[PDB]
């Protein structure tokens, strides 16, 4: 669909830097997922991937995972909240931010996935708050073990694009 | 100008020792917040919203998938690009920009994302927070910037 064209479309002129493990070019996401067009597209799409999953907020690991999480939450359809996991932040803070999650079911969120332990660290933290998480999804994959090492928690992995989609 | 009252029940309910984070990453406290800010913030020419980074970040994206023109959304960051930017999202030099906050009491919060773009090569707008810890607004007017809010003191009954 022309929706997830569109997406790829944008993230190759808005996401992709030239220059300088090592890389020689990587992609910065949040130029897409905090581009008004972008993070709607963002939003819609993972919704319809994650459309068998029944949770009932969306988030992760703090800076990439929150633009992507309120772009779930801002889309059309059911009712579905937002949190943020601080980067192990400790006057009045909180490790997981926003409405409760405390017995909830959860969808963690992520804009890059490379190595999968960021998601993870999210999925930790939220299991240890007594959350139950349904599953990991993230924009862009990097192809690396990210299923394989999100699967031995015992969660399915999806991604709207890979680097291949991407021309990557 | 009767969302607002909408919101003042949800904040209470959500919120509140305030803890403003429960409601803008509400999904209706949210929604309400992004469509209020646009609108008391109207009359003044942006591109772009955004301020310091966790509570700043729902509102500005809150503003952004709102509904009316096009406005993109940042994050200032306030730790030191491990592999990141400064200043994170589309790029801010030289645009015009509005700065929000979830709840500011001294004016500290935004006057440093305020004191990023600056430095970034941004315009500064105006300063917006949801809730407005009454010395904030001749803190920011001292900067030679206006700045509004949604609720203050009588609103949550606090």
């Amino acid at each position: 669909m022309s929706k997830k064209a569109e997406l790829a479309e944008l993230v190759k002129e808005l996401a992709v830097v030239h220059g300088k493990k090592e890389a020689d070019y990587y992609v910065d996401l949040r130029r897409a997922t905090l581009h008004a067009r972008a993070s709607r597209l963002i939003g819609e799409l993972l919704r319809e991937l994650t459309a068998d999953w029944d949770y009932v907020a969306v988030g992760g690991l703090t800076l990439g995972a929150d633009p992507v999480a309120t772009s779930v939450m801002h889309a059309d359809g059911r009712e579905i909240h937002a949190f943020v996991v601080r980067k192990e932040a400790k006057g009045m803070q909180r490790r997981i931010e926003g409405p409760d999650v405390v017995g909830k079911k959860v969808l963690v969120v992520e804009d890059t996935t490379t190595t999968g332990n960021s998601p993870l660290t999210a999925v930790k933290a939220l299991r240890e708050a007594g959350a139950e998480v349904v599953g990991v999804a993230t924009v862009v994959d990097r192809a690396t073990g990210a299923a394989d090492v999100i699967a031995a928690e015992g969660l399915e992995y999806r991604y709207i694009l890979g680097l291949e989609d991407l021309g990557l």
